[PDB]
């Protein structure tokens, strides 16, 4: 049962930072999936040779897993924090799912735009892949329909904000523009790929603001943070060292596009985000 | 946890009702509640006398409280949705999620702007309006995160898109224009209502469509249906009444009209 609505007895706290970033999602988040023009995609896409068109589908079959896994994932943060009755946050949440939404709808629809619909891409996803994206992020956010207690609240935002968001998809936006921007190849992609970007910000900042009140409260969440971050790194490296051996496997496309694709730079740029999540991150 | 992903073993399916749903929600869903200019509303509720002002209150308290619940208890279809792997079905509910949020937005702004953002408005929610929004929507709701069954589903969506949505809103906006708009008083809060009511088109075709799509799979549902709908007809109009009351514009056509949608929404959903 509802006990009473905050904005029959009150207002929305029109200064609370949740409200704030819902409003700055609503001005900066208006782009639509169905508007990017992939026809140079679909061109460059099928001018490529078997063995080039393979060096592109494992990242973007992280990506599409990743964002339906977003989609449905972030309903039970958004309960959590409704039963709390913290309505900022649930304002803020709604223009966060529906940007997941428009994720899952951009890479499916680049997909199907160059002629891979039909292909089952989940030959890519290796065994700490399906640790990430079909077992621990599920679990965590789950977890927060019986269980919303600070811990379970820290650990969920961890996962999802901090690691799914703010080091493996900021790590797989600056791959694609290294790799395919340089080259010149799928124009309508990148232009997703910066969308993408820009929609993720408010994600993670989300999960920081999130993070660093329940941290607020009590210090000793600070080292449960890191903690969760350090436990689930072996499968973000062990996905990252995954995708490296089959580029490096399937030179073809970094020949033909004269690209030194530096690897062990992306392998440090992993390194380098999570570190930095962490440290976004306050004791005090 | 997650067995596969249908964007990466197949795609969306594009020709779903509610990917097109969704679609038009997108193109036309863009209206910003801070866009609206209040300052006129301010000045206009200013000019009323205290019992005018106190004429305007109960049809603003009765959609705040409605918009929060909707906000807030739209969650439980999503997650069942999900769970059922209906991916279109959960896309478009971001847009109705998202919608309900500015339409709460809209509301408290306008409270905040023309100066009772203070006051509490909970008094005047009767017993009729709280077993609607304070207990059988939620109750509805929630229930989903046990019992996805046809059966949960049904009764979800006809609480929700069909009679808070599809009866009860409508009616307001309906409301609010035969009186307001009539009397040339708060634009800011009209130009609400009609972004409103362009968007709860969609949410109502969204209650239709999952009725519609159960019925369909065993005509037993369509009794269930009209069961849920006439058990909660006596809180819509003792709500109705309520605020009838306290209005003594020709009241008689309103509550008139309230009947209307109430039948006419039982008519859009087909036995066959
Ligand atoms: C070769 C360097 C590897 C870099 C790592 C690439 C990671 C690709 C996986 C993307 C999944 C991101 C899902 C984002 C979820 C969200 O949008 O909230
Ligand atoms: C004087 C006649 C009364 C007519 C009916 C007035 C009803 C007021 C509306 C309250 C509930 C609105 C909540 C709808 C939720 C949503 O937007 O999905
Ligand atoms: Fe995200
Ligand atoms: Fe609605
Ligand atoms: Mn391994
Ligand atoms: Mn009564
Ligand atoms: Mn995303
Ligand atoms: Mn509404």
């Amino acid at each position: 049962h509802h006990d009473g609505f905050q904005t029959v007895k009150a207002t929305i706290d029109w200064e609370h930072p949740m409200f704030k970033l819902y409003e700055k999602a609503k001005r900066n988040g208006k782009w639509n999936p169905a508007d990017i023009d992939f026809s140079q995609d679909q061109k460059d896409f099928a001018s490529l040779t078997s063995e080039e068109k393979i060096s592109a589908l494992p990242l973007v079959a992280g990506f599409s897993a990743g964002e339906e896994a977003a989609t449905l994932d972030i309903l039970p943060m958004a309960h959590a924090l409704a039963r709390q009755g913290r309505l900022e946050d649930v304002l803020f949440l709604t223009t966060f799912m529906h940007d997941e939404a428009k994720h899952v709808e951009m890479f499916s629809r680049w997909q199907q735009a160059v002629g891979i619909g039909q292909m089952d891409l989940s030959v890519f996803h290796n065994d700490h892949y399906k640790r990430i994206f079909y077992e621990a992020l599920p679990e965590a956010m789950n977890r927060l329909y019986a269980d919303d207690s600070p811990e379970a609240v820290i650990r969920a935002a961890t996962v999802y904000n901090m690691i799914v968001e703010g080091t493996l998809a900021e790590s797989g936006y600056y791959t694609f523009r290294q790799i395919y921007k340089k080259a010149g190849l799928f124009p309508g992609l990148l232009q997703g790929i910066d969308y993408l970007n820009m929609d993720e910000g408010r994600h993670i900042q989300f999960g920081i603001y999130t993070i660093q009140r329940i941290v607020n409260e009590d210090e000793r969440y600070y080292e449960l943070f890191i903690r969760y971050m350090d436990e689930l790194w072996p499968h973000v490296i062990g996905y990252v060292d995954y995708l490296t051996e089959l580029g490096k496997r399937q030179q073809q496309l970094a020949r033909t596009y004269a690209l030194e694709i530096d690897y062990d730079l992306l392998r440090h740029y992993v390194i380098k985000q999570f570190n930095l999540r962490k440290k976004q991150i306050s004791r005090t």
